[PDB]
Protein backbone atom coordinates (compact mmCIF):
# COMPACT_ATOMS: atom_id res chain seq x y z
CA UNK A 1 0.00 0.00 0.00
CA UNK A 2 1.30 3.50 -0.94
CA UNK A 3 1.14 6.15 1.47
CA UNK A 4 -1.60 8.44 1.67
CA UNK A 5 -1.42 12.49 1.28
CA UNK A 6 -4.19 13.99 3.43
CA UNK A 7 -5.29 17.71 4.21
CA UNK A 8 -2.67 17.88 7.05
CA UNK A 9 -1.22 21.47 7.24
CA UNK A 10 2.18 21.39 7.27
CA UNK A 11 2.80 23.87 9.55
CA UNK A 12 1.34 21.64 12.17
CA UNK A 13 3.72 19.32 12.41
CA UNK A 14 5.59 17.41 15.67
CA UNK A 15 7.22 14.37 16.37
CA UNK A 16 7.96 12.12 19.84
CA UNK A 17 9.31 8.55 20.72
CA UNK A 18 10.80 6.72 23.85
CA UNK A 19 14.71 6.27 24.31
CA UNK A 20 16.34 5.66 21.23
CA UNK A 21 12.67 6.78 20.13
CA UNK A 22 13.23 9.91 22.43
CA UNK A 23 16.69 10.59 20.73
CA UNK A 24 15.54 10.15 17.16
CA UNK A 25 12.51 12.73 17.92
CA UNK A 26 15.02 15.27 19.29
CA UNK A 27 17.38 14.12 16.72
CA UNK A 28 14.49 15.07 14.22
CA UNK A 29 13.28 18.00 16.14
CA UNK A 30 16.73 19.97 16.03
CA UNK A 31 17.78 18.75 12.15
CA UNK A 32 14.78 19.20 10.65
CA UNK A 33 12.85 21.53 13.12
CA UNK A 34 11.90 23.44 9.95
CA UNK A 35 9.74 20.22 9.45
CA UNK A 36 8.98 19.65 13.13
CA UNK A 37 7.81 23.47 13.19
CA UNK A 38 5.33 23.33 16.38
CA UNK A 39 7.36 21.11 18.57
CA UNK A 40 8.68 17.99 19.91
CA UNK A 41 8.64 15.63 22.80
CA UNK A 42 11.23 13.31 24.20
CA UNK A 43 10.53 9.93 26.71
CA UNK A 44 13.37 9.23 28.72
CA UNK A 45 15.54 9.85 25.26
CA UNK A 46 18.89 12.39 25.73
CA UNK A 47 21.04 15.25 24.18
CA UNK A 48 20.75 15.50 20.88
CA UNK A 49 24.29 14.36 18.88
CA UNK A 50 25.19 12.65 22.68
CA UNK A 51 27.22 9.48 21.16
CA UNK A 52 28.84 11.01 18.22
CA UNK A 53 32.08 12.06 20.40
CA UNK A 54 31.93 10.18 23.71
CA UNK A 55 30.71 6.15 24.12
CA UNK A 56 27.08 6.07 23.53
CA UNK A 57 26.51 3.62 27.40
CA UNK A 58 27.98 7.24 28.47
CA UNK A 59 24.74 8.40 27.48
CA UNK A 60 22.86 5.80 29.38
CA UNK A 61 22.86 4.13 32.90
CA UNK A 62 21.97 7.31 34.54
CA UNK A 63 25.29 8.35 33.74
CA UNK A 64 25.92 12.90 33.29
CA UNK A 65 26.77 12.71 29.30
CA UNK A 66 28.82 15.77 28.12
CA UNK A 67 27.21 17.76 26.24
CA UNK A 68 30.25 21.17 25.63
CA UNK A 69 30.52 19.49 21.65
CA UNK A 70 26.58 18.37 21.21
CA UNK A 71 26.09 21.74 21.96
CA UNK A 72 29.00 23.46 20.04
CA UNK A 73 28.05 21.47 16.88
CA UNK A 74 24.45 22.42 16.87
CA UNK A 75 25.89 25.99 16.86
CA UNK A 76 28.41 25.35 14.24
CA UNK A 77 25.94 23.38 12.09
CA UNK A 78 22.64 25.80 12.16
CA UNK A 79 21.68 26.32 8.75
CA UNK A 80 23.84 23.66 7.10
CA UNK A 81 23.98 20.53 8.77
CA UNK A 82 20.84 21.43 10.59
CA UNK A 83 18.02 23.79 10.36
CA UNK A 84 18.66 27.47 11.98
CA UNK A 85 18.79 26.72 15.67
CA UNK A 86 16.96 30.15 16.11
CA UNK A 87 13.91 27.81 14.71
CA UNK A 88 14.38 26.31 18.50
CA UNK A 89 13.20 29.50 19.71
CA UNK A 90 9.77 28.62 18.83
CA UNK A 91 9.22 25.61 19.55
CA UNK A 92 7.03 23.88 22.21
CA UNK A 93 9.66 21.07 23.75
CA UNK A 94 8.17 18.30 26.09
CA UNK A 95 10.70 16.28 27.88
CA UNK A 96 10.01 13.20 30.19
CA UNK A 97 11.90 10.93 32.92
CA UNK A 98 10.86 8.30 35.60
CA UNK A 99 12.35 9.04 38.64
CA UNK A 100 13.72 5.26 39.12
CA UNK A 101 15.00 4.88 35.39
CA UNK A 102 18.48 3.30 35.56
CA UNK A 103 19.00 2.32 31.55
CA UNK A 104 18.57 6.46 30.24
CA UNK A 105 18.24 7.74 33.30
CA UNK A 106 17.21 11.66 34.83
CA UNK A 107 20.91 12.60 34.74
CA UNK A 108 20.97 11.83 30.96
CA UNK A 109 17.34 13.49 30.52
CA UNK A 110 18.64 16.38 32.37
CA UNK A 111 21.56 16.97 29.98
CA UNK A 112 19.10 17.17 26.86
CA UNK A 113 17.33 19.89 29.10
CA UNK A 114 20.43 21.89 29.53
CA UNK A 115 21.49 21.76 25.98
CA UNK A 116 18.17 22.57 24.48
CA UNK A 117 18.12 25.27 27.27
CA UNK A 118 21.06 27.23 24.74
CA UNK A 119 18.41 27.45 22.22
CA UNK A 120 14.77 27.39 23.30
CA UNK A 121 12.20 29.40 25.59
CA UNK A 122 11.67 28.69 28.69
CA UNK A 123 8.26 29.17 29.49
CA UNK A 124 7.35 27.13 25.96
CA UNK A 125 9.03 23.96 27.63
CA UNK A 126 7.75 21.41 30.09
CA UNK A 127 9.82 18.74 31.84
CA UNK A 128 8.17 16.79 33.77
CA UNK A 129 9.46 13.48 35.92
CA UNK A 130 6.97 10.58 36.99
CA UNK A 131 8.54 9.53 40.44
CA UNK A 132 8.56 5.71 40.89
CA UNK A 133 8.94 5.11 36.67
CA UNK A 134 11.38 3.14 34.78
CA UNK A 135 12.62 3.01 31.41
CA UNK A 136 8.92 2.59 29.74
CA UNK A 137 6.60 4.18 28.15
CA UNK A 138 4.12 6.20 30.58
CA UNK A 139 0.28 5.88 29.73
CA UNK A 140 -2.42 5.77 32.63
CA UNK A 141 -4.45 2.41 31.65
CA UNK A 142 -3.58 -1.00 31.22
CA UNK A 143 -2.90 -1.80 28.11
CA UNK A 144 -2.72 -5.40 27.02
CA UNK A 145 0.26 -7.09 27.85
CA UNK A 146 2.22 -4.21 29.48
CA UNK A 147 4.87 -4.30 32.10
CA UNK A 148 4.49 -3.07 35.63
CA UNK A 149 5.97 0.81 35.55
CA UNK A 150 8.41 -0.73 38.88
CA UNK A 151 9.81 -3.50 35.98
CA UNK A 152 11.62 -2.28 32.87
CA UNK A 153 11.04 -5.40 30.25
CA UNK A 154 9.16 -5.88 27.08
CA UNK A 155 6.87 -4.45 25.86
CA UNK A 156 8.08 -1.10 28.08
CA UNK A 157 4.31 0.41 27.80
CA UNK A 158 2.97 0.41 31.25
CA UNK A 159 0.38 2.05 33.51
CA UNK A 160 2.31 4.40 35.31
CA UNK A 161 -0.62 6.42 36.66
CA UNK A 162 0.43 9.23 33.75
CA UNK A 163 -1.13 9.99 30.48
CA UNK A 164 2.09 10.60 28.51
CA UNK A 165 0.91 10.76 25.19
CA UNK A 166 -1.80 13.02 26.42
CA UNK A 167 0.54 15.61 28.04
CA UNK A 168 2.81 15.30 25.44
CA UNK A 169 0.24 16.08 22.83
CA UNK A 170 -1.39 19.09 24.91
CA UNK A 171 1.93 20.72 25.68
CA UNK A 172 3.43 20.53 22.01
CA UNK A 173 -0.54 21.97 20.54
CA UNK A 174 -2.06 23.59 24.15
CA UNK A 175 -5.32 23.12 24.13
CA UNK A 176 -7.16 19.48 22.75
CA UNK A 177 -10.30 17.81 23.30
CA UNK A 178 -10.94 15.27 25.71
CA UNK A 179 -9.86 11.82 24.56
CA UNK A 180 -12.02 8.74 23.53
CA UNK A 181 -11.77 6.63 25.79
CA UNK A 182 -13.95 4.35 24.24
CA UNK A 183 -14.47 2.93 20.30
CA UNK A 184 -11.70 4.88 17.88
CA UNK A 185 -13.67 6.26 15.27
CA UNK A 186 -10.98 5.81 12.91
CA UNK A 187 -8.29 2.89 11.50
CA UNK A 188 -4.67 1.61 11.35
CA UNK A 189 -3.62 2.08 7.94
CA UNK A 190 -0.32 0.31 6.82
CA UNK A 191 2.30 1.34 4.33
CA UNK A 192 5.20 0.81 2.55
CA UNK A 193 7.93 2.23 3.74
CA UNK A 194 10.02 1.60 0.35
CA UNK A 195 12.00 3.86 -1.86
CA UNK A 196 12.36 7.46 0.07
CA UNK A 197 10.23 6.57 2.83
CA UNK A 198 12.31 3.81 3.96
CA UNK A 199 16.26 3.07 4.78
CA UNK A 200 18.93 0.19 6.15
CA UNK A 201 17.76 -0.40 9.75
CA UNK A 202 13.42 0.27 9.03
CA UNK A 203 11.01 -2.40 8.68
CA UNK A 204 9.72 -2.92 4.98
CA UNK A 205 6.03 -1.46 6.14
CA UNK A 206 5.04 1.46 8.56
CA UNK A 207 1.72 2.44 9.63
CA UNK A 208 -0.41 5.90 10.84
CA UNK A 209 -3.82 6.12 12.92
CA UNK A 210 -6.18 8.07 11.14
CA UNK A 211 -9.10 9.39 12.46
CA UNK A 212 -12.52 9.92 11.23
CA UNK A 213 -12.75 13.23 10.57
CA UNK A 214 -8.99 13.13 8.67
CA UNK A 215 -10.39 10.27 6.32
CA UNK A 216 -11.96 12.26 3.82
CA UNK A 217 -9.94 15.79 3.51
CA UNK A 218 -13.13 17.67 4.01
CA UNK A 219 -11.37 18.86 7.23
CA UNK A 220 -7.74 20.13 7.91
CA UNK A 221 -5.62 18.05 9.99
CA UNK A 222 -2.58 18.27 12.39
CA UNK A 223 0.33 15.29 11.79
CA UNK A 224 2.45 14.12 15.44
CA UNK A 225 5.21 11.46 14.37
CA UNK A 226 5.29 8.89 17.22
CA UNK A 227 8.52 6.93 17.46
CA UNK A 228 8.90 3.28 19.26
CA UNK A 229 12.14 2.03 21.03
CA UNK A 230 14.18 -0.33 20.83
CA UNK A 231 12.50 -3.56 21.01
CA UNK A 232 9.41 -2.14 20.38
CA UNK A 233 9.24 -2.13 17.11
CA UNK A 234 6.15 -4.20 15.24
CA UNK A 235 8.79 -6.65 14.77
CA UNK A 236 9.22 -7.50 18.14
CA UNK A 237 5.90 -6.49 19.27
CA UNK A 238 3.03 -6.56 16.92
CA UNK A 239 0.55 -3.43 17.25
CA UNK A 240 1.06 -3.04 21.22
CA UNK A 241 3.25 0.41 20.79
CA UNK A 242 0.25 1.72 18.51
CA UNK A 243 -2.40 0.90 19.94
CA UNK A 244 -1.03 1.15 24.07
CA UNK A 245 0.94 4.25 24.30
CA UNK A 246 -2.26 6.37 23.94
CA UNK A 247 -1.74 8.77 21.34
CA UNK A 248 -4.95 7.64 19.11
CA UNK A 249 -7.03 8.32 21.88
CA UNK A 250 -6.09 12.06 21.85
CA UNK A 251 -5.56 12.18 18.38
CA UNK A 252 -9.29 10.91 17.65
CA UNK A 253 -11.04 13.45 18.75
CA UNK A 254 -8.86 16.10 17.59
CA UNK A 255 -8.42 16.01 13.98
CA UNK A 256 -4.67 14.98 14.07
CA UNK A 257 -2.87 11.85 12.55
CA UNK A 258 -0.08 9.97 14.20
CA UNK A 259 2.35 8.82 12.12
CA UNK A 260 3.88 5.21 13.04
CA UNK A 261 7.39 4.90 11.35
CA UNK A 262 8.89 1.35 12.38
CA UNK A 263 12.76 0.03 12.58
CA UNK A 264 13.53 -3.66 12.24
CA UNK A 265 16.01 -5.90 14.47
CA UNK A 266 19.39 -5.66 12.45
CA UNK A 267 21.84 -8.26 13.59
CA UNK A 268 24.91 -6.97 11.20
CA UNK A 269 27.61 -5.01 12.62
CA UNK A 270 28.58 -1.66 11.40
CA UNK A 271 31.22 0.59 12.64
CA UNK A 272 29.34 3.95 14.92
CA UNK A 273 30.42 7.43 16.02
CA UNK A 274 33.18 6.22 18.41
CA UNK A 275 34.25 3.22 20.12
CA UNK A 276 34.26 1.02 17.25
CA UNK A 277 31.37 -0.79 15.87
CA UNK A 278 28.20 -2.71 16.98
CA UNK A 279 24.95 -4.48 16.00
CA UNK A 280 21.22 -3.10 15.93
CA UNK A 281 19.42 -6.68 16.80
CA UNK A 282 17.24 -4.78 19.27
CA UNK A 283 15.52 -2.42 16.61
CA UNK A 284 16.57 0.68 17.47
CA UNK A 285 16.27 4.36 15.92
CA UNK A 286 19.70 5.43 15.06
CA UNK A 287 21.10 7.70 17.27
CA UNK A 288 24.85 6.30 17.87
CA UNK A 289 25.38 6.12 14.00
CA UNK A 290 24.80 2.42 12.94
CA UNK A 291 24.07 4.26 8.84
CA UNK A 292 26.37 6.87 8.55
CA UNK A 293 28.13 9.33 9.89
CA UNK A 294 25.00 11.47 9.52
CA UNK A 295 22.67 9.86 11.50
CA UNK A 296 21.55 13.20 13.36
CA UNK A 297 21.90 15.61 10.46
CA UNK A 298 19.69 16.50 7.32
CA UNK A 299 20.04 13.22 5.00
CA UNK A 300 20.60 11.17 7.83
CA UNK A 301 19.28 7.82 6.36
CA UNK A 302 16.47 7.45 8.71
CA UNK A 303 15.65 10.47 9.49
CA UNK A 304 15.03 11.34 5.38
CA UNK A 305 12.91 8.79 5.22
CA UNK A 306 10.58 9.60 7.92
CA UNK A 307 10.79 13.14 7.11
CA UNK A 308 9.94 11.53 3.04
CA UNK A 309 6.69 9.70 4.91
CA UNK A 310 5.85 13.58 6.49
CA UNK A 311 6.35 15.30 3.58
CA UNK A 312 3.95 12.72 1.75
CA UNK A 313 1.41 12.91 3.91
CA UNK A 314 1.40 16.90 3.79
CA UNK A 315 1.15 17.06 0.33
CA UNK A 316 -2.53 17.34 0.48
CA UNK A 317 -3.20 20.44 2.32
CA UNK A 318 -5.45 22.20 0.76
O1 LIG B 1 17.90 0.20 26.67
C1 LIG B 1 17.43 0.78 25.67
O2 LIG B 1 16.88 0.22 24.69
C2 LIG B 1 17.54 2.30 25.64
C3 LIG B 1 18.28 2.78 24.39
C4 LIG B 1 18.37 4.31 24.43
O3 LIG B 1 19.61 2.22 24.38
C5 LIG B 1 20.02 1.88 23.13
O4 LIG B 1 19.53 2.42 22.14
C6 LIG B 1 21.11 0.82 23.00
C7 LIG B 1 21.76 0.79 21.61
C8 LIG B 1 22.50 2.10 21.31
O5 LIG B 1 22.72 -0.28 21.57
C9 LIG B 1 22.14 -1.47 21.24
O6 LIG B 1 21.00 -1.74 21.62
C10 LIG B 1 22.94 -2.48 20.41
C11 LIG B 1 23.13 -3.79 21.18
C12 LIG B 1 23.96 -4.78 20.35
O7 LIG B 1 23.78 -3.53 22.43
C1 LIG C 1 5.60 29.61 22.50
O1 LIG C 1 4.81 28.65 21.80
C2 LIG C 1 3.65 29.25 21.21
C3 LIG C 1 2.75 28.13 20.73
O2 LIG C 1 1.88 27.69 21.77
C4 LIG C 1 4.09 30.20 20.10
O3 LIG C 1 2.94 30.84 19.55
C5 LIG C 1 5.04 31.27 20.66
O4 LIG C 1 5.62 31.97 19.57
C6 LIG C 1 6.15 30.67 21.54
N1 LIG C 1 6.76 31.73 22.33
C7 LIG C 1 7.92 32.27 21.98
C8 LIG C 1 8.21 33.67 22.49
O5 LIG C 1 8.75 31.69 21.28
Amino acid sequence: TALPAFNVNPNSVSVSGLASGGYMAAQLGVAYSDVFNVGFGVFAGGPYDCARNQYYTSCMYNGYPSITTPTANMKSWSGNQIASVANLGQRKIYMWTGSSDTTVGPNVMNQLKAQLGNFDNSANVSYVTTTGAVHTFPTDFNGAGDNSCSLSTSPYISNCNYDGAGAALKWIYGSLNARNTGTLSGSVLSFAQSGSYGANGMDTTGYLYVPQSCASGATVCSLHVALHGCLQSYSSIGSRFIQNTGYNKWADTNNMIILYPQAIPDYTIHAIWNGGVLSNPNGCWDWVGWYGSNADQIGGVQMAAIVGQVKQIVSGFQ
